């Protein structure tokens, strides 16, 4: 639409699946991004959406990669507990996500632990996967 804003940041932040479902079956390209840099399943878990997240990734296992990264490097687990959510990145946790890929600012997930105040997405983290 003009300068990387895309109306489909805008319908995932509607939270409507027809649209959504309709745009994947047309072949939207996940490797373009927008301005900001961030592939489409990225700015849609920024924009806490459960139910289009998940029928991106459960339909959309091979179109792309879960090591695939936007510019700054980041996966969505961390863009998800930005939003202190649960049950998604439960759902999340159980795909298996990929934590032995770069990235780019560089700061760990503990240390931000230890002094930001966040306990449930963590001690879930600690107790089953590992």
């Amino acid at each position: 639409c003009g300068n990387g804003m895309t109306a489909i940041d805008k319908a995932i932040t509607k939270n409507h699946l027809q649209v959504v479902q309709f745009l994947a079956a047309n072949g939207v390209d996940f490797r373009r991004k927008n301005s900001r840099g961030t592939t489409p399943f990225l700015t849609a878990v920024a924009e806490n959406a459960l139910h289009i997240a998940e029928y991106l990734i459960r339909e959309k296992r091979q179109d792309i990669n879960i090591n695939e990264q936007n510019v700054d490097k980041d996966t969505a687990l961390h863009l998800a507990v930005y939003y202190k959510n649960l049950q998604m990145i439960k759902l999340l946790i159980k795909y298996g996500i990929d934590v032995t890929i770069r990235n780019a600012y560089d700061k760990t997930a503990l240390d931000i632990a230890i002094d930001a105040k966040f306990s449930n997405i963590v001690e879930y983290l600690k107790t089953k996967s590992g």
